[PDB]
């Protein structure tokens, strides 16, 4: 039901220091008592989760809030996942194309402000 | 010949605070003189030339220096030039298996602690 700070940390695998931010940037939420005495919710564990993956995935740790705008099932899983997977298809071609911009200025090696690539 | 700390930087599109930085990370260096006024060499355009494309290729700015260690002549460039590549393709590739384990993933929704790839 009522998870501990340190309960849903040791679960999650990350710091308590973490489940702290993450309720900063308000990603997540806690039910004070008895002095202030924090406690989280059951599902938290699967927020931080797909926390973490997002993160992993490249996505920034505000458009994750943003995405967290619109009982997390399979169903809205499906959508976060997906924005961010489409996300993270576009920055690795960029990167590719980085890769590319690389390949042709090698045998180069002119890094002319004017005119290379890699430089602008 | 002598570059002022503040051509250099419009010359290289940088801040002079980034020319010192760049000279913590002892990256670049100078040639103080009448009270410290310190200068630097034409080629340094070149570097810091190399030193932003690099970072644009993903290198941490530490192994910059290492391969750094190793007259910039395209011979030398050829060098850092695909020791970088090569490296940025290796990135490329564990996003790309990150984008497949993405994939996966997304019709299911499981975000098994224990199963889910995402999550390991
Ligand atoms: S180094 Fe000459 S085109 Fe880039
Ligand atoms: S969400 Fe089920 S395998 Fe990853």
């Amino acid at each position: 039901a009522l998870l501990t700070p340190g309960e849903v940390a040791k679960r999650s695998g990350v710091a308590v220091s973490a489940l702290h931010f993450y309720e900063s940037k308000g990603l997540i939420t806690s039910i004070r008592n008895s002095g202030n005495q924090r406690r989280y919710k059951r599902d938290v564990l699967r927020y931080v989760a797909i926390i973490k993956i997002a993160q992993r995935i490249g996505i920034p740790l505000a458009t994750i809030g943003e995405a967290f705008g619109v009982t997390l099932s399979a169903k809205e899983w499906k959508q976060l996942s997906s924005q961010w997977r489409e996300e993270l298809d576009r920055r690795i071609h960029t990167l590719v194309a980085l890769r590319d911009e690389l390949d042709g200025c090698i045998g180069c090696g002119c890094l002319s402000r004017s005119d290379c690539p890699l430089r602008n």
